[PDB]
């Protein structure tokens, strides 16, 4: 075989980072060179399995404070950035410059539009040439570009299930888009990230919509689909998983059979998608697994699509690794299954 | 004062029945004459506080098997039926005939249409004159008829929050009804009722849509609103509460201010409704309380209304008691607050 | 009647403070004069029902930053301190000095021993005369002293159920104390308090023992019982409630009947205790209620006592109000039930 | 390599059976010959992934009703019985007679004592020679006998963590056994099994002790340890996992270091045990994993051991497969990790 890919995981101490660590550890063609945290992190020097004891005895590497990319970039092939948007914006170009392939899990390179970063992210994007270079890592729809991508912008968790549901229907011309698709989505609390805040504190969670008409995932979905949507996320009191219920109006004459044919053609041979021929998925059946599960129902001109994923897996870390498998010529689900 | 109303609670051993017991026990103008179960119930002779130990030392009355209404109807003023639809269909007329006022919590008398009971309930309704007599117990909108009603058909749990949200908007002419309102609703598991079944068994619950395009609450909502809706319920893994996220298209030119004015005019003086002027409610803040909490947001021609209630309280028992307060001239929230 | 007692609630923005607010609001003989937070609190000026929206429309008073006790002490009869130990140590004497009756919910005055505060609380107690004056607010066992107390040290949540279980057995001479009682206790996360910390963050909670051989509640229990115990608390993933399973060795010849007689004599007429004659309580049946529920089982010389309470109610706010009822001559359960 | 072992899974439709299916499916040296249910099962003909949709696309084999063992025994090497005790008692001998190796997950062959089955299981054991032949599948302590066992009685879920904690301490002479170890254990609801019953129904679960002084796991633990224990199980409201807090008195002079040495010697090289050198495990860190995690603390003559496992994995299916690996010469953790 070729040598294992030397892999750096930046922001490894969060929930998504910990899932990346498990996958890379298990991957026969990738090896962890280092796990990093911010320069002045309270978690510097602690073992990843101290913060994430499910990794105890499996991966016990220290979390190294990184103050300069050049202390870690030498002999690195692959960098996963499991960091926040503004850190990723700063870090990605430096790792590219050092000759690394970068899989960014943040929103920093997902949309080829500088004004987008103003409104929804609060900062002026300084790398418009990287906005053009970045490949959107929705893996089922970007295989050819992923093969040669050195900057991969991994989609948001909610956008992943939303677009897997909607894209083949829209590209197939099945939807009357004058009635904007309505995406109602619920996430477990791990999607807020590892952090002491009031709003993800145990007693503060029940069920509540948030980011109503303001969530940064909405424009990501609309721009990439090329169609306006309603997107309403909800925080539910369980740790893991996203379920989306997506309600649309079909074009005149479009049938259940035609929707089924389009989904089957899109995903029949896609190993991370599980299609329900009849009925709709329950969220627990994908938790801990790297799939997106999709079912649907039709009544006259109305369509409801239901999609689930594990928010940390297909919504984040498993999709990142899937993209890496595609990029490096490995079996698409290697380490994931 | 006048004498306390002699009150019989039929089907007292379920979750809604237990909440009725607490309220009636606490009501200064109502007194429990008996609590009943079916003739051959496995729970016959057991104390209500055996099955519902939150009632321990508060109400410890036995659950009496009832095989004939005439064994319980004498000297009864008020009957609450916390029973299933087919039992309620059988029982309500017999209690009416015995001179009782009947508050039915089931679906058996909610819709003035015999064909409705065929499709969605499976039986031929034998009392079409009682379908015409029944007052729909959506208490904020039926005060005048509730004052003289002897048969009250208490609304379903999901229909209550749906119609409190939609009715004043539709009657106000604010909505472009050619885009059917989309009601996405999540309930805690107590809404399935007290029963050993696989689907409400602990390990079987996560988050899943059900009754997709088939739920019997959909026609209840559509018929009473006089407008077609999309209604998708979801079972979530928490015991109590319903949250609904309702997405609509507004008519051209309708503003946030106009929606606010309509809601304020409808509910400003309604003691069981809590209006959020800005932002949307979280489900835990109504659990254990008799309110329906309503907030909303507008962007251009799109409206999202978010409504919460406790499914066993405003969705069932508290609404029943509210109707009884209206019917008998008691303070609207007596015993509820 | 006499005038309502003017009541100040200090540290009102936490979980226990919010429960105090509900009770005092509802109490016919107590009235809220003000709700306070620390001088530089991020929550200053916000309405209590902003942070605790279950109070929406019921209590909407602002949270006032307090920098000097003398800005709030005038015309106050009763002060509830729902604050941390070091704040309570500072504040209680100042409110006493201003002529107020002080119910302290913290640990600051619970134990008449200065060295106790060194080890387990980290500070040098500056008011040893108040350690002698303070009445331990375990309400079932301190009625006579509560009648004349101006400083009440409300017991910890875990200590309350532990001592209600153990005290009558120990005072009755039923236990072979050479085998230390083993108290295994589980609390919901609200017992950690309202605070953004990693350890009470939603995804961080499952079930784990903590404070093993180090918890400050252990000496509180041992000193007040006059006997050494094993005390092991556990954080469980539910918001509210404490269940304790307490395992002891009985003296030779002590029977189930003798244990029952002792418990019945101690609590038969105590309105906040619910005794199970047979079998053991489930935690959900006391959540939202002000009781401590106690059952037990015996086999030969071994005894298991099981006690539950709502950690914010009988474990905190309801016990405080119960003490206040005793102190001011009100019905013991006034506002609680 | 040798041919894959032909494996039959009996009672495959339950929670433990489903975990066996995943492991065997994944095992490179074992292959599923059939999955069976009882002769008149409501689940006959349904696909295992219909009942357990986490298996969708992975294992979709039908659940075959079995009325005669001889319809399934031909060309079977290994039988896993994930069935109830009385079924296992009936079935095990028939499969032995047919030349199969039987791993029984039930209690039917765990204890070499006929009277044991009378009291705690309700039936007269008809195979006392199989009680003598059976190897108790506590895998860390029975390797030599597991190598040649054709009947393996897999330990109960609670007994597994209890004995892994206690056995090396007792055999090492560290404990003053005149104070019976106190085992307080909490399980998720999957440990009650897949079944529609009131007591495992979603709304019925919170936290409650059960089987107080009566649980059939107590004698299993006492007999195999050769010492009397207190064992109190508790049903908690989460699906998966067992945590046990075990409180003992040490012999005079026994130190933390001596306990550590004994545990390290027992389990340092045991791949399914994870030893915490300091502090105690949290239940979520073993859920979904095949380990038993053990930490402990000492103060003077008192010891607390805390052990966790996933109740369906090390408490059931993973231990069964571990035993099978030992029996057939495969790597001890093959398929588990």
């Amino acid at each position: 075989s070729n040598a294992m890919l030397n892999t750096l995981i930046v922001g490894a101490s969060g929930y998504a980072g910990a899932e990346l660590v498990s996958y890379v550890n298990r991957h026969p063609h990738m090896t962890i060179t280092a796990l990093t945290v911010s320069a002045q992190s309270n978690d510097a020097g602690k073992l990843i399995s101290d913060l994430h004891p499910q990794l105890k005895g499996i991966v016990d590497l220290p979390l190294q404070p990184m103050s300069d990319v050049r202390d870690f970039s030498a002999d690195v092939d692959v960098v996963f950035l499991a960091t926040a948007h503004e850190v990723s914006h700063d870090l990605a170009p430096q790792f590219l410059q050092a000759g690394c392939v970068v899989f960014d899990l943040s929103g920093a390179f997902r949309v080829n539009d500088r004004a987008f970063y103003e409104k929804y992210y609060g900062f002026t994007h300084q790398y418009p040439e990287l906005l053009e270079q970045a490949v959107y890592g929705l893996a089922e729809w970007n295989v050819d570009k992923l093969n040669t991508a050195n900057l991969i912008a991994v989609p948001g968790c909610y956008p992943t299930a939303a677009q897997l549901s909607l894209k083949p229907l829209i590209d197939g011309g099945l939807l009357d888009l004058t009635q904007w698709p309505v995406i109602n989505a619920t996430s477990g609390v791990s999607g807020a990230g590892r952090k002491a805040a009031i709003s993800n504190s145990f007693c503060e969670v029940s069920l509540q919509p948030y980011g109503v008409f303001t969530h940064r995932h909405q424009p990501e979905i609309a721009v990439h689909l090329g169609a306006e949507v309603i997107f309403t996320p909800h925080l539910g009191n369980f740790p893991r998983g996203i379920l989306e219920t997506i309600t649309c109006r079909l074009k005149a004459g479009v049938t259940h059979a035609q929707v089924a044919d389009v989904l089957q053609k899109a995903y029949g041979d896609k190993p991370l998608v599980r299609l329900y021929d009849k009925g709709v998925p329950a969220l627990k059946n994908v938790v801990g697994l790297p799939f997106c599960d999709i079912g649907f129902a039709v009544q006259g001109e109305h369509l409801i699509v239901v999609a689930t994923e594990d928010n940390l897996l297909k919504g984040a870390a498993a999709q990142a690794v899937q993209c890496a498998n595609i990029r490096f010529g490995f079996a698409e689900t290697q380490s994931l299954i």
